[PDB]
């Protein structure tokens, strides 16, 4: 005989943040997760995540990125877990041949963000360890950096539970039963009811949203990252090697400086295997592209960090057709909030989204402008059953 004010299905990056925001307000919340967050089955492991402010995916994300940054600073002061390191983020690519680089620069200009603009040999000179052609240009953002994503979720969870939130782990939600005055979920461990529901199952939204009469194109992608033994005198966070996201002819790559000798971490963002979250192979190296795509980049742009592979991780992106998020109320149920399709670039915003989700669930509205994340926008090609 236990109901709840709000139920969060999927206590990961977005869900746990929401749980923390709700618990802080004394809202009796229940968070249900198929596993035990943080874990290595979803989209939040791999240890680190980049947070950028000058948004190359679109300047409309800036306000949320800035609020998220402030919230990350708040979390740092609230927990013993490490949350953020200001490595700065470097963005580069061939001059005049990168929409990403261009939009990043424009976003920086339009929002009066503090950035450094350099090109060619200036890049190589400032950051020994980086070798780009003379025709390359870049924009460096000194105030953005790296988030320790697993620590973020763990901190949010510990804070939320301490304030009353309940977390039901290793419990997969299998169905939903929504009424105008309440919401109900069904699991093998029991059924639960509340006044409001927040759906944030990550990669699994592409399989379970149909249970909510929603037909939205969502494609999960297998994305790997590798840690490589590197020249610490050049790639360590200690010597200010920055986090980065760059565009080269074959696509977009991202990386992190070596922290305490863990080695430089690199990822190839443009490519990934289309998969099912329930049958995805989470072993690094099973596909020759896993390690080959990464070394091809390192050999050309960061030769000193192309050493032995120290560690590998397999994680998932969940893309929408326009690659913009989905944060909105269910079109037929104002008491249901949806957080989906973060298309590989949503963790940095998770703190902000947690606040947005909490507001939508409790009031049906949010102070933040989330118009570009509308669940009813045509660019999504959504529908119902
Ligand atoms: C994969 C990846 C993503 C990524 C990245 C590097 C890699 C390799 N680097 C990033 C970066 O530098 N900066 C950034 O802003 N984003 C970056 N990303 C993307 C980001 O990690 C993802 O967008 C984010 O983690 C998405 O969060 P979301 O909360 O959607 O996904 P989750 O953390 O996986 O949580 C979902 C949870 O729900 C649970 N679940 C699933 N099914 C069920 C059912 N049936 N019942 C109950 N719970 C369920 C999962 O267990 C999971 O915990
Ligand atoms: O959003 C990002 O900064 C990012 C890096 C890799 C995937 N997403
Ligand atoms: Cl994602």
């Amino acid at each position: 005989s236990t109901h709840f004010d709000v139920i969060v299905v999927g206590a990961g990056s977005m869900g746990m943040a929401a749980g923390y925001q709700l618990a802080k307000q004394g809202v009796k919340t229940l968070l249900v997760d198929a596993f035990d967050p943080p874990h290595t089955n979803g989209s939040h492991h791999g240890d680190t995540r980049i947070i950028r402010h000058a948004y190359g995916e679109g300047r409309e994300y800036v306000p949320l990125a800035l609020r998220s940054q402030e919230l990350w600073y708040e979390l740092e002061k609230e927990t013993h877990h490490k949350i953020f390191t200001k490595t700065g983020v470097l963005v580069f690519g061939p001059k005049g041949e990168s929409a990403f680089v261009a939009e990043t620069m424009e976003a920086a200009k339009e929002h009066s963000l503090t950035v450094d603009l350099l090109e060619g040999d200036e890049i190589n000179k400032r950051w020994p360890g980086i070798t780009v052609p003379e025709n390359y240009n870049a924009i460096f953002e000194p105030n953005s950096g790296v988030l320790f994503s697993e620590n973020c979720i763990r901190a949010y969870r510990e804070l939320a539970e301490a304030r009353g939130a309940k977390v039901l782990t290793h419990t997969r939600v299998e169905d939903f039963d929504i009424s105008p005055d309440s919401v109900k979920i069904e699991t093998a461990n029991g059924s639960y009811t509340a006044d409001k529901l927040i759906v944030s199952m990550g990669a699994w939204n592409s399989k379970l949203l149909s249970k909510l009469n929603l037909d939205i194109p969502l494609q999960p992608y297998r994305q790997v990252v590798g840690f490589f033994e590197s020249d610490e005198s050049k790639y360590s966070n200690d010597i200010d090697f920055p986090g980065f996201m760059v565009e080269v002819p074959n696509g977009i790559y991202y990386g992190f400086p070596s922290f305490g000798g863990c080695g430089l971490k690199l990822g190839y963002n443009t490519f990934g295997q289309k998969i099912d979250p329930d049958t995805i192979n989470r072993e690094f190296g099973v596909y020759p592209e896993d390690e080959s795509n990464l070394r091809a980049f390192l050999e050309e742009y960061m030769p000193g960090a192309n050493g032995e592979l120290k560690r590998g991780a397999v994680c998932m992106y969940t893309k929408t057709l326009d690659e913009h998020f989905i944060i909105d109320l269910h079109p037929e149920h104002s008491n249901v909030v949806i957080a989906a399709g973060f298309s590989g670039h949503g963790f940095k915003f998770s703190s902000g989204v947690g606040e947005v989700l909490s507001q939508l669930a409790l009031t049906g509205k949010t102070e933040h402008d989330i118009s570009i994340f509308s669940i009813n926008r045509p660019a999504l090609k959504e529908s119902l059953q």
